[PDB]
C-alpha cells in the first residue's frame, strides 16, 4: 500500500477522508501540537524517506525551526513536486500584515472551506497519480467528502450576519484567522500574527489589549495548539472572558469535539458564533 505522510493531522485527517485505509498514513507533527516550528522525531525521518507521497500545507507554514519541512525533505533526499506536494496550491493566498514576499504568506488557508477542498482536490490528485489503482475511490470519497465540506462552507456563509459590528471580531493568539475572516466576513485580531514570532510580549499583548478596549467584544478565544497565558492575560487585562478553545493549527485529539478537519471547522464556527453573539 502507498506510504504517505502528512506534516500535520489536518493534513492527515483529509487525507483520510480521501483515502480511507488504502494507504499507510503517517502524520508528522501530533495533534495539539504546533506545525510552525516542529522537531521531527526518528520515526518522522524514517517515514519520511520511505514514503510515495508526501503532503505539506506549504504556503509558510512549515518554514520555521528554520524550516524544518525542508530541511526534512532534503535529508531524505525527496523531489517537490514528485515526492511531495503542497496541498495548498490553488488557494487564493494571503499574506502577513506588514511584510509581503514568499515567506509573508499566512499559511492557514484552511479555515476557510474552500481552501479545505482545495486541499482535498490536491490530496486526491496526488494519490490517484500515484495509486491509479484506486482512483475511482479516491474520486468517490473527494465528491463526497467536497459535498460535505461545501455544503458545511454554503450553510455558513450567513452564520456571522447578525452579530452587532462592535462585537464582530474573532480574537485570537495567533493571526490564524485570515482566511476564516475573508470567507466568512467576520474580522479577527490576535496577540501574534503567526507563531513564528514571540509569542506573548508586553508589547502584542498591550496592542491587543488596546485594540480590544475600544470594543464591545464579548469573547475571547484560545486556540488548542498555543500557550494560552497570554491570552488569559489578554482576557484579564479587558476582562473580557475566554469562551472556547478552538482549532487552528491541529484537530482535536481522538474522540473529542472537533477531531477531524471537517468538524474542527465545524467547531470552530458553532463556538465563534456562540462566543460572539454572548
Ligand atoms: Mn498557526
Amino acid at each position: 500500500k502507498l506510504k504517505v505522510v502528512a506534516t500535520n493531522s489536518i493534513i492527515a485527517d483529509i487525507t483520510k477522508n480521501i483515502a480511507g485505509d488504502k494507504i499507510d498514513l503517517h502524520s508528522i507533527v501530533p495533534i495539539g501540537q504546533d506545525p510552525h516550528e516542529y522537531e521531527p522525531l526518528p520515526e518522522d525521518v524514517k517515514k519520511t524517506s520511505e514514503a510515495d507521497l508526501i503532503f505539506y500545507n506549504g504556503i509558510n507554514l512549515e518554514t520555521g525551526g528554520n524550516a524544518w519541512f525542508t530541511k526534512l525533505v532534503e535529508n531524505a533526499k525527496k523531489t517537490e513536486n514528485k515526492d511531495y506536494f503542497a496541498v495548498s496550491d490553488g488557494v487564493d493566498v494571503i499574506y502577513l500584515e506588514g511584510q509581503n514576499e514568499k515567506g509573508k504568506e499566512d499559511p492557514h488557508a484552511w479555515l476557510n472551506l474552500e481552501n479545505g477542498i482545495i486541499f482535498a482536490k490536491n490530496i486526491a490528485k496526488q494519490l490517484s497519480a500515484k495509486d491509479p489503482n484506486n482512483k475511482e475511490f479516491y474520486e468517490k470519497n473527494l465528491k463526497e467528502y467536497t459535498d460535505k465540506l461545501d455544503k458545511l462552507d454554503k450553510e455558513s456563509k450567513d452564520k456571522f450576519n447578525k452579530i452587532p459590528a462592535e462585537k464582530k471580531l474573532i480574537v485570537t493568539s495567533e493571526g490564524a484567522f485570515k482566511y476564516f475572516s475573508k470567507a466568512y466576513g467576520v474580522p479577527s485580531a490576535y496577540i501574534w500574527e503567526i507563531n513564528t514570532e514571540e509569542e506573548g510580549t508586553p508589547e502584542q499583548i498591550k496592542t491587543l489589549v488596546e485594540k480590544l478596549r475600544q470594543t464591545k467584544v464579548p469573547s475571547l478565544f484560545v486556540e488548542s495548539s498555543v500557550d494560552d497565558r497570554p491570552m488569559k492575560t489578554v482576557s484579564q487585562d479587558t476582562n473580557i472572558p475566554i469562551y472556547a478553545q478552538i482549532f487552528t493549527d491541529s484537530i482535536a485529539e481522538q474522540g473529542k469535539e472537533g477531531d477531524s478537519y471537517y468538524s474542527m471547522m465545524k467547531y470552530n464556527l458553532d463556538k465563534i458564533a456562540e462566543g460572539l453573539a454572548k
